[PDB]
RNA sequence: CUUGUUGUAUAUAUUCUUUUAUAGGUAUUAAACAACGGAGAUGAGGUG
């Protein structure tokens, strides 16, 4: 259906900067606006007022003052529930008999309903909607206890709907079973969503309020919609122009008529529009009425948008991969093995066992862990523990991080010099990649450090002298984003990131098209998503450590906290220095101890930064083109299930329940599981089998209506854990785990 | 108009940057292969 095209303007166009900045400073206006009055005004008295001006009986008049809508929040009228073109009306007639935007006219004199009413205007009512539709609040986890306030226990309540969505009775029923089913777990957690279902139904419309109000209070301190200093944009509505090709030329032509008077503006030709394509016809033919442009980086740009019709196939089922992300050692392993079968693959940790510069530092278990990868068709060796040794200056992991990256650039000048340009992409931006995951663990820390600095030279400490409602808010007014040092850092992380994505997406590109050009018609993914990241455990901690763990005043023969906290004494990761008392007053973070956090946060920041969870967007986006269709498995027992005997170990309590068991009662400490394979290799071999076996495809691979952009050709069902883990159980996919 | 954006050089000069240092900034210098539905400048941890 719809998609879109940007062009660059050559040399005269009328949009300068300053027209594009006049737009800038109205969207902002009216979108400040209405985020400080998001909630407080109602609809009733903004319908009232128009009466009292206008007087008419209009349709979207009458809906503000009706009894659905009359004392509701102003937010609703961005809800779903709201007519939208009512809504529409009424906030723009209000804004615009109010003078509340400033409209002083522009630069260009563009028409008024052009410029205003379908201009900023629209963009304004499009972003809060859009925005306040998908409402994403974030609370942090206070503990809970049968001593709290209702608030507090709500606070909670609300807190876990965020991160597991049971908005539902049977959202949490369904939940309280998953967890007593498996090795009997700590009962504490179990105990808190049994209160907090004595909790969630008992005021259910109130928490459902709540985590709206809260939203939208979340929503007007992160500055709601105010168009951020780098962006300038500015998109209108305009009705008869016209676009031409370029006479004698791979270029177009603008016919935008403004102020009455029928300018022309050259561009430059698109790739994506080059002449004789079906996009090209497709563009001309059927173009529509929305143009954006854009400044980007000191240079104007024209985005339109056209109409075309998707051709994407359907799934096959002959050739099928499943596909394991692990950021763990190798990026990508999959169910394939490594007989040299597919064309145009370079497997990395096999030419690293060819040198024996790199197998001299590595022992005997790690030898055998890269030559049982070596063994199968594995992508991006990227190696986060030998890579933070380009960080960790005193690493035992050095020298093997030098060695690595060494031989690595030696291959890419090799296949510069033989032109295999498939794989030598792949190699620069793998190791581009490592670098640039460097660089943004540099900048980032930085931007952390410079936040810490500008907290505490702002008086934002926690050791805090004014009241907390002051606090609030200037950690609005000035947070620490607006700050001139902020935005150049964030400058060079997007710069960074921007490298990432090019870099993952060459990778993600290179791992398609091996996968194309040898017949795989199906790549099966999981339906992986940040909560099935394994996150390093951080060390508590100065303030967790003296004040939570009431550390603040004990000996060191006293220890009482936790033994956990008694083992980070052990090693040194803390400098426990003793005031008169010889218990511990003030205390340290150790050189050892905080580059163990910096190793917490090199490993847990690879989530959000590598998307660890869009690794299956790019290769659905991928298939909208391509031959290749993508399946998503439900992210779950795939990897604790055994490849060789298709079933899930689980064990009997006495009690007479058969239950899974531990995630780590099937791994041991070594990339290995209980049958004797490597944990992504068996997990990337079940994610195969739920596609290869039809039986598994139907129980749990929803298949789609028809072929749809951005949609995979086979999805994940929509049954909860407890459902999956008894229709596996009701087709006998169980094994006796004899403990 | 060999035409737009991004990725990809471990390139020459560099009294530039440790806030991109196996990389960038400024001068250049060189190349084809790709993708492109506008895009993505929102939080770093502890006992669960
Ligand atoms: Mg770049
Ligand atoms: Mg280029």
């Amino acid at each position: 259906m719809k998609k879109s095209i940007k062009f660059k303007v050559k040399g005269n166009c009328p949009i300068t900067k300053d027209v594009i900045n006049e737009y800038k400073e109205y969207y902002n206006k009216c979108s400040d606006w209405i985020k400080n009055n998001l909630t407080s005004i109602t609809i009733g008295e903004m319908a009232k007022f128009l009466q009292e001006t206008l007087g008419k009986d209009v349709a979207y008049i009458s809906m503000g003052l009706s009894d659905e809508w009359k004392d509701k929040p102003l937010y609703h009228l961005f809800t779903k529930k709201y007519h939208t073109n009512n809504a529409d009306n009424l906030l723009y007639y209000y804004i615009k008999e109010k003078n509340l935007d400033g409209y002083k006219g522009n630069t260009l004199n563009i028409g008024n309903t052009f410029f205003r009413q379908f201009g900023y205007f629209k963009l304004v009512v499009s972003n809060y909607r859009t925005k306040i539709r998908t409402l994403n609040c974030e609370i942090k986890r206070k503990k809970i206890d049968a001593d709290s306030t209702s608030e507090d226990i709500e606070m909670q309540t609300m807190y876990e709907i965020i991160k597991h969505n049971l908005n539902k009775k049977t959202d949490w029923d369904e939940f309280i079973s998953y967890i007593e089913n498996v090795e009997n777990p700590n009962i504490d957690n179990i105990n808190r969503y049994k209160l907090l279902r004595k909790c969630f139904c008992e005021n259910e419309n109130m928490i459902k309020n709540k985590l709206e109000l809260l939203s939208i209070e979340q929503l007007k301190n992160f500055g709601g919609c105010i168009m951020k200093q780098h962006i300038n944009s500015m998109t209108l509505i305009i009705q008869h122009f016209k676009i031409e090709e370029k006479e004698n030329s791979l270029g177009f032509i603008l016919n935008l008529p403004l102020n009455k008077k029928q300018y022309q503006i050259e561009l430059w030709g698109n790739r994506q529009v080059n002449k004789g394509t079906k996009e090209r016809d497709a563009f001309l033919n059927t173009y529509g009425e929305n143009i954006v442009f854009i400044i980007n980086n000191d240079e104007l740009y024209v985005v339109f948008s056209y109409e075309y019709e998707l051709e994407k196939e359907e799934a096959n089922f002959v050739k099928t991969v499943g596909l394991a992300v692990n950021f763990k050692h190798a990026f990508f392993v999959t169910s394939e093995k490594d007989n040299c079968h597919l064309d145009g693959y370079i497997n990395l940790y096999k030419y690293l066992l060819e040198h024996d510069e790199f197998t001299n530092l590595l022992t005997n278990d790690e030898k055998k862990d890269y030559e049982e990868l070596s063994k199968v068709v594995t992508f991006c060796p990227f190696e986060n523990q030998l890579l933070f040794a380009r960080y960790n200056k005193m690493s035992k992991f050095c020298k093997k991080e030098q060695v690595l990256s060494k031989l690595l650039y030696a291959l890419q000048k090799q296949l510069k010099d033989e032109n295999r340009t498939k794989e030598y992409i792949y190699v620069s931006c793998v190791n581009k990649l490592r670098a640039k995951y460097v660089s943004y663990f540099i900048l980032k820390e930085k931007y952390y450090e410079k936040q810490k600095e500008y907290d505490i030279e702002m008086g934002f400490v926690d050791d805090s002298t004014e009241s907390k409602e002051s606090m609030d808010k200037r950690r609005t007014e000035f947070p620490f984003r607006n700050t001139p040092v902020a935005n150049e850092l964030l400058s060079k992380l997007n710069n960074v990131q921007q490298d990432i994505n090019g870099c993952l997406k060459n990778i993600i590109n290179y791992i398609y098209k091996i996968f194309e050009q040898n017949g795989y018609k199906i790549v099966a993914l999981e339906n992986l998503e940040n909560s099935n990241f394994e996150k390093k455990q951080v060390l508590p901690t100065i303030k967790s450590l003296l004040k939570y763990h009431k550390l603040e005043n004990q000996n060191v023969n006293d220890i009482k906290a936790s033994d956990k906290v008694k083992e980070y004494i052990e090693n040194g990761y803390y400098e426990l220095i003793t005031n008169e008392n010889n218990e511990i007053v003030d205390a340290k973070y150790t050189e050892k101890g905080a580059m163990k956090v910096k190793n917490a946060n090199f490993f847990n920041l690879m989530m959000k930064s590598l998307h660890f969870a869009s690794v299956k967007d790019e290769f659905v986006l991928l298939s909208n083109n391509g031959k290749t269709q993508i399946a998503l498995v439900p992210s779950e027992f795939t990897s604790q299930m055994d490849s060789t005997d298709h079933c899930l170990y689980m064990k009997k309590n006495d009690k007479g329940k058969l239950v899974k068991a531990d995630k780590k009662e099937v791994r041991t400490k070594q990339e290995k599981h209980i049958n004797g394979l490597n944990a992504d290799f068996n997990a990337a071999n079940n994610i195969k089998y739920i596609v290869e076996n039809e039986v598994w495809r139907e129980i749990f691979c929803t298949r789609p209506k028809k072929a749809e952009y951005n949609v995979p050709s086979l999805d994940t069902t929509k049954k909860g854990p407890s459902a999956i883990l008894h229709m596996l159980k009701k087709i006998e996919a169980i094994k006796i785990l004899e403990t």
